[PDB]
């Protein structure tokens, strides 16, 4: 379909001067899967936000504060979401990573979509489903099988026409769908999209969408575009990729160094 | 005004040498906000004291000792100073990061109060209130909101005429007001005033206050003259976020990071 | 009897590229002897898996979350496979690092044995013991005490003739024996039979066979060949000790660090 | 009195080589004082022992754990040893970092000394006491302060005459005394003595103390010679905060770094 690529030239032109930078709201981890909260909340802080708020099941808190003691809390704040509206104001929301594929998640996204800002769904808060006309952009960022889960499009199939079909659905939902992969698809609902030209196989391992889903939640508080927030963050976060494989191998990378790289890449952007 | 900025000149001729180093006690982390106590903590370590009482809740006390194992504790200390006077004698105490905003928290102030060191409060110890004649310096480190809350000056006023504000209301409570932002500003009760030089953007995120209330606490412990300690701790806190810029994206910087950063900074203005 | 070494050129004839990887099962710590699940743990994700799935005792799930965030977790796992055969498939299965040597432990191995995929056992799995024919290798990576547990051969005795008693066993039992040492010996049930190059005293401390443990287990998902896994395993652990002793003393590495420096060394062999 | 320094030369003439190296009891951290073990288990695997057994206070265990994932434990350890001789055999012993100064921990001590082998006695297991003829030699390593406790002998007055207090005291007791300070002395029940050359202020903080004496431990299961044991072991302490001072200022270092940079350090005295 001749996707153009979000090209080096198209970050430097987009990213924000730090000269206010967003509250974000991160609804992750669970007693089950704890990991992805700390992922995600290293990604986030790291990516240009004001303040974090970590929804985070209790026993998951203090299993983050050491690591990024910078955070806040909102205990059980997943849980707390299934029942009622958010009643403070975020400047971008993300639910899902590590959190269970349950009803009561998908509660907990209503609630969220009633808030007037961006908002990322991962992990357990995908499903298939539609989503209710409102302000601020819906960013889904399925990996195939999660997008076979959404839409019952085989991943065999997927695979062989990602970005029609990311295209095709991001239209029908009237989200944005990162569709992760080698070439990453950024479809938008408006019609735009876009591959991603960097990373690289030190991503296909466990956590590393974990730390783009807080990459993306970082971005979006920084910078006035979310368009360019998601596209930047998807950059970015395989530009690091690129850079650990210089000087280690491939398969030895852990997601939560692609946070601790993050400064130093964004920096050869500036 | 003609406020004078606060230089590395002045910042050379005033740093002691490390040829007692005092005891400090800090009162900070709820279980609420835990982080607030281990950046408080890792600032004031890293400041030259001698050695650090961390008066935290019970249940943060566990995810400090991983990180700070140099510390020691007075558990659920800023509560029990709720209820009596300090029995040990301290070069220097903080109260506040990671504290509520709660009449208890301000019982606890006006416990601390009646010993003879210099006392900073910080976010939750921030109130609209008096201060007892004492010896030893009170050092408020409000943020143009908790300034708002302290004075009643709106922060669209405030931010206006920063220094004319910061030293009305210095001279008025009688305290050291170092008032955050670009160019913090550093208002003494006697009437000297000066401006900070250093820093950017990279310390407009959570966190970065926490670290930089434990830094002062720490370089009250090391200077003879207190105002030197207040002075020294917000220049060095904003030189380690510039060294930070030099290689790292201004918008990725945690604060814990501007602790560690602080060793190679210190040594330069050796 | 003239055993080749696994020199740097079948290494490098050996080690695959990174162009799925699998998911590997870790049935590691216990209460009384917590860290050897991490020690495994950051060893099998940083050798090239695509997920880990660590069945570590509830209490030391918290203490693996803030140093590998990437894990996840199959809550009490190495008790609850003394019940029932696993019901989720693993590209491979380590248990053994950190569990008492126990006959509810070997329950469990009998269970993990009935899963088709290669199988490592270790430290508190080591027993004397036969084993069922199945698919895929079992590998026992036994120090020379263990290797006295397992066939009553004594240590003064083994420490004479190392490759002829791993050959007669590995023979016997039908299993790999990695016997580990100064010239670790791999010995494999076919018959080949090789020694490990690489290596020095800074591995003779505790926990640098945990780390072992779970590089092999890694290596296991990246290799086609499960032989090659084992041998580039040995090889890259010892070649990160040689790294670490030019600038450091060999009395002073953590076995911890050797996965930490295994990124630049893998490198070095690509 | 002319006391010699322990130098370079002594150093470079007395470490040994890597080519068992021995296992340790580090008995040590209380639920009020964790961090001490931390510091202490970090300095004595960091000093060239084969296996480390940490006997601290059950809620202190986790907190060690993610930092030092190489130790093992005995539960409640310290504890225990009040109660019992011990069962298992050790190379060393050290009780005290993080101790209370209780009757409880001298019960400890005195069955600790029942052992054969050298005993290292610090912070809370530091008394005014006397000590039986056993095999092995015991350590005591008291800042000034503690020395008073021990003796009787005033601050003020033994700073005038630090080496002569020392010796004599050394040989009454018959232990050696490791007198903290400036020139830190050692002093052994023979009557040799010796002045410690390296450190500097760095160390004059709240930590250091529970760094050395696990540096000591460590040693002690390295060297056959027990006396350059703990001379090196001081030494080496010391020359890790020169190093630090290099590119760091003095007054912001911590104690576990010293851990950190003995790697190094080790290496250049080789
Ligand atoms: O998430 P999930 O797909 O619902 O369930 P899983 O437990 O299988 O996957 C968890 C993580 O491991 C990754 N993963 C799972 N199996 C994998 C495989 N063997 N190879 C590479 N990556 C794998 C997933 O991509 C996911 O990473 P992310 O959470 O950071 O996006
Ligand atoms: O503290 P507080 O002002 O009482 O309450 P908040 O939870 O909103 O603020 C917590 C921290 O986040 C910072 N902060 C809050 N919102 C922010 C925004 N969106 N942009 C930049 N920084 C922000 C505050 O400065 C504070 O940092 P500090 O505690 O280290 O001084
Ligand atoms: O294991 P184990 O042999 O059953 O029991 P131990 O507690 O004595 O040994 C635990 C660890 O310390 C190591 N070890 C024990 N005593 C040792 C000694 N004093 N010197 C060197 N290493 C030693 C073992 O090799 C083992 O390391 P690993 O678990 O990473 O393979
Ligand atoms: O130990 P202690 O002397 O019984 O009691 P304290 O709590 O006062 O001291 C704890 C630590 O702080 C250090 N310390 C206490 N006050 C100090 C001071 N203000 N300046 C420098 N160091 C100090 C002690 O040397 C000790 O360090 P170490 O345990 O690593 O030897």
């Amino acid at each position: 379909m001749n996707v153009p690529f979000w090209t080096e030239e198209h970050v430097r032109a987009t990213l924000p001067e730090r000269d206010t930078y967003g509250t974000a709201l991160l609804l992750a981890g669970s007693d089950d899967m704890p990991g992805a909260a700390l992922l995600a909340g290293l990604g986030a802080m790291r990516s240009g936000l004001g303040k974090l708020v970590i929804g985070t099941s209790e026993n998951v808190i203090p299993l983050i504060v050491p690591v990024l003691p910078e955070a806040t809390y909102w205990r059980d704040g997943w849980k707390k979401a299934a029942d009622a509206q958010l009643e403070e104001t975020y400047r971008a929301i993300a639910i899902g990573p590590g959190l269970p594929q349950t009803e009561s998640v998908q509660q907990a996204v209503d609630h969220v979509l009633t808030a007037d800002c961006p908002v990322i769904l991962d992990a357990g808060a995908l499903a298939k489903r539609t989503y209710p006309k409102r302000e601020g952009p819906v960013i889904l960022t399925p990996h195939p099988g999660e997008f076979f889960r959404m839409t019952g499009v085989p991943v065999n199939e997927l695979q062989k026409k990602r970005a029609e079909y990311a295209k095709e659905w991001a239209a029908q939902l009237q989200t944005v769908i990162v569709l992760k992969g080698n070439q990453t698809v950024i479809a938008f609902p408006d019609g735009d999209c876009w591959l991603n030209p960097t990373g690289n196989g030190a991503l296909a391992k466990g956590g590393t969408g974990d730390t783009l889903t807080g990459m993306i939640l970082g971005m979006l508080c920084c910078h006035e575009d979310p368009k360019h927030a998601v596209l930047n963050a998807v950059y970015l976060h395989g530009a690091c990729a690129e850079l650990w494989t210089d000087e280690h191998s491939a398969h030895t990378l852990l997601a939560h160094e692609l946070s601790d790289i993050l400064p130093r890449v964004w920096k050869r952007f500036e």
